[PDB]
């Protein structure tokens, strides 16, 4: 139907959007502590701590595959990654201060971003 492709093409406006959101996030952390998901080779017992893993790639993937219907599964998300470390991590660590610091920066791409959506449809 010409309704199901309006929608489709509504998606993929939002995955553009959503994918220059997360280039912006990813450039507050330019350490790349969130880069990757934790090894589980390197951290044999994470997920007897953390029970929902992110990092940025894992997001990515979801992106490309069209898999955020709206921005709130996304900063769910990016939320997980900051969550994550903060609980993981004692504050005394540059892991700690990573997720910090990627928090307080993210959130103003974050603003804009919500009122780009509720704009732009």
């Amino acid at each position: 139907s010409m309704e199901q492709v309006a929608m489709e093409l509504r998606l993929t406006e939002l995955t553009r959007l959503l994918r220059s959101v997360l280039d912006q996030l990813q450039d507050k952390d330019p350490a790349r502590i969130f880069a990757q998901p934790v090894s589980l080779k390197e951290v044999p017992d994470y997920l007897d701590h953390i029970k929902h893993p992110m990092d940025f790639a894992t997001m990515r993937k979801r992106l490309e595959a069209q898999g955020y219907k709206n921005l709130h599964e996304f900063e769910e998300d990016f939320d997980l990654i900051i969550d994550n470390c903060m609980k993981y991590n004692a504050r005394d660590t540059v892991f700690y201060r990573a997720a910090v610091r990627l928090r307080d920066q993210g959130g103003v791409v974050l603003r804009q971003a919500r009122r780009e959506v509720d704009s732009i449809g």
